[PDB]
């Protein structure tokens, strides 16, 4: 971890790899610049030789968030409703930094700010939804863009951001000049700086201080070689909990929060309209709503998924008539028995669904939810904090 | 971690275990941020990867208090009168931090603030008493909640809290922005941050500073394997003091104060209404009132008690007619002879009780009091500082 | 000596014993609370589990003075003229702390303040001379008791007390609120907090700070097993000086 520079992707287990639409947090912790009532200089931090702008927070630490340009654009196109699924907010040009954030972002490929567009002009006001293909960002953003915004805090890929240091005396907001410093509900903080990165190539983060430089190198590549599923036991008795653990680097989109994913896994739903699918943040880590369910099935190829973003389940493998596995509510999801008829019971996995999202996660199409065991771990599970799994063996199983 | 990070549960004797509704103090002592007239940055402290908010105190040290969500709720339900027994005060939602404390508490499961509710609305004003079962906390708290409070300082689980640093120049109250900094009699300090923890699972406390991180790991599990009672001698002469020492991790609820417990121990009181019971802080460590007596007998199963929260006594084991053991007042209790008739004497253990609490601790039902030998020791005794035990051998014993 | 807590009776030679009408000084020396222009919190100090109130002084140190209740009362009865012999001044009830000193002294058995009584009422004005037998102190003291006093500084058992820190800005007198901070000639500083202690029983002094607690234990008993006389020589010639040394814990009041 060096001494004073911390980068989220620095994990020995996964060999410093990063992949997909993920955001990366860079933190500087140093006692030379830790004060918040004096105007100390911004620390000098670069990624692949290009400047990373760092905001001071109330803990006396300097933060910056970056992501690959094309992956942010491609992922943002899935988020059809604002502040739900993988929303990076609105895509602005590099020149827009001075007019929108209040400081220069010119050595970046683009910036993602959490506002909404009221006046959808062709030129002066950025792109709300992003491009399914990606490319260069050319639409600019201005000061009148911020004021006209009707819903602030539309970024959903970073949800747990520290408060920017306040404006007192010589000190500006975030000590570098943010125009509005209300974190995770304001129009400026957090924001993601976009960089064009080379697949299968190294990414280098540097901090230049007196007496030497700290570096951290990361790899940008598909990470299906670090992905696996583990079950707690070999043989399962009749009313056991099925405790499934998924480890996948790709699934940790938020570096500050606990990431939640929801799957339609029924591989024997044969309705023509139905497809196995993946959804992002349909729930919280505390089993709240946390937003709508938005399709990701046809975009997983373009987000660097190599056979590693899909969960499928078969409740009755031998078609004996008695289903082995059922599903149940727990502390990290809101599952409901939609067929409450006396003729069926809790062993019918196809009688459960999600009430708010019935088009794609209704009756049948067994919804399965996983939650991140730690903000930036990359290890997911179906268990909750009371040890109640989503997947349970049926009472009449053979 | 024993360089700059101190956690209360760090005890080699008990193998870093914690259990029950007990509160845990985190202290940071470092010379880099020890000043109180400059606005240094809050130290970055996390439990199971979630942020712990730290207040600076007048000694230049940073404090934070946490507890398990369900255990705080279950214990708080026993406290039927305010600021007596195990009161955590009032349960607020995570979002309420900004409106109530004046700073963000969003990476917590809930907060416990020491006020009382005047206007008991369904939504905008939190829960006074807590749930006997526990669960998610959803009721919010607002700024108008604090002002309408008619009795501040209702938390009874933390009683010895250091003064928050005052607002001078660039420095805010507690250097992080508490709205009212009067300790142990104000509406904000101390407060407990609630976390959902895994029974039989590890709890990790981390501090991130320049040059490396300090960690401390704790276990959250039932602790009856560390509990025992010892007597001073094997054979007791006629007017001896019976000096009993109890060691139990579970009994140390307050990490800053000296914990006092009172027991109804008469196992031959056969009155239908009577039950052996346990009470919390019926006295102080200086033998003052310190609050009312509130039942805990039917809730001990839900507070992780495994055969280790109950004291029983039999004064005459062989039923010879002469009772071997009696009870007497000392410096850490207020015991009174309720039957003052000349026909009885000081050898009648059933003629003593507590005057203020006669329903459950009256005549008969031998009350026995223990006091903690040190703020955060976990070793209790019946002796006081003058060496006068509560339990004494009768003068006419055979 | 621990690190930051100093108690007078802490002497290895006498095995931490204390006896008789003696006053005990508790001092806290720490660099965390040594400033005198900021309102730092009073350090948390207890004796036998009861709170000891600590005044800050100009050296940035916190002071408190305590004694056994019955021994102070019995010794005070010998002092027939004021500010002579073993005078603890005037005995007030615990409730009187707020009205006399300006801060709460309710977890004490009694307080001894250095004034004189002008109007010797039965109730509202305390006891000048003390009881030869001792017992519970029940006479109270009020604010009008201080103002009517005609001779301040009548305590003779503590004579060398550091100056209470002055009232500037947010800081009160002695940083805890003394009503008159002129040391050894005023009506409030020093004052002795009285505690009921058990002969042949331990006395425990504790200080609670972040990162651990300091304790000191003392014994309250007769101390004639540590008392002796020594002469400088064995044989003395005709116009010699006889240099006699007495060591006795009891004699250090």
């Amino acid at each position: 971890a060096n001494a004073n520079l911390f980068v989220s992707a620095e994990n020995s287990q996964f060999d410093n790899y990063m992949s997909g639409p993920q955001v990366i947090e860079v933190v500087v912790i140093d006692s030379d610049i830790n004060d918040t009532d004096e105007a100390k200089g911004e620390p000098d931090v670069t990624v692949n030789g290009k400047v990373l702008r760092m905001v001071q927070a109330v803990d006396g630490n300097w933060y910056g968030y970056f992501a690959d340009r094309d992956q942010a654009q491609i992922a943002d196109s899935t988020a059809t409703t604002a502040d739900s699924g993988l929303d990076f907010g609105v895509f602005c040009a590099s020149s827009s930094g001075t007019a929108a954030l209040g400081f220069s972002t010119t050595e970046t490929d683009g910036i993602a700010i959490p506002i909404t567009i009221a006046n959808a002009t062709a030129t002066g006001n950025g792109t709300q939804t992003g491009s399914s293909s990606g490319g260069a960002i050319t639409t600019t953003c201005a000061a009148n863009t911020l004021d006209a915004s009707t819903a602030n805090g539309t970024i959903n890929v970073v949800r747990e951001a520290k408060d920017p240091v306040a404006a007192s005396g010589s000190v500006s907001v975030g000590q570098i000049g943010l125009k509005n410093g209300t974190a995770n509900s304001g129009p400026n903080w957090p924001f993601i700086q976009l960089y064009e990165l080379n697949p299968t190539g190294n990414v280098v983060v540097q901090y230049n201080k007196g007496g030497g430089v700290q570096s951290t190198t990361l790899t940008f590549d598909t990470v299906d070689q670090f992905a696996e599923l583990s079950l707690d036991r070999t043989v399962f008795p009749r009313v056991s909990q099925v405790h499934a653990t998924i480890t996948d680097l790709w699934l940790n989109i938020d570096p500050t929060d606990e990431d939640s994913w929801t799957f339609a896994t029924n591989t024997k739903n044969t309705t023509s309209s139905f497809n196995v699918d993946t959804f992002y943040q349909v729930f919280d880590e505390n089993g709240a709503s946390g937003g709508s369910a938005l399709t990701l099935r046809t975009t997983l190829s373009s987000l660097m998924c190599e056979d590693n973003c899909v969960l499928t389940l078969d409740v009755d493998a031998q078609s004996s008539g008695t289903p082995v596995v059922t599903i149940q509510d727990n502390g990290d999801s809101i599952l409901t028995q939609l067929n409450a008829s006396s003729n069926t019971n809790a062993n019918n996995a196809s009688a459960f669904g999600i009430s708010t999202e019935t088009a794609k996660l209704g009756t049948g199409s067994i919804p399965v939810t996983i939650t991140e065991q730690g903000p930036n771990s990359g290890v997911f599970g179906t268990y909750d904090e009371s040890d109640k799994s989503v997947l349970k063996i049926t009472d009449n199983a053979k």
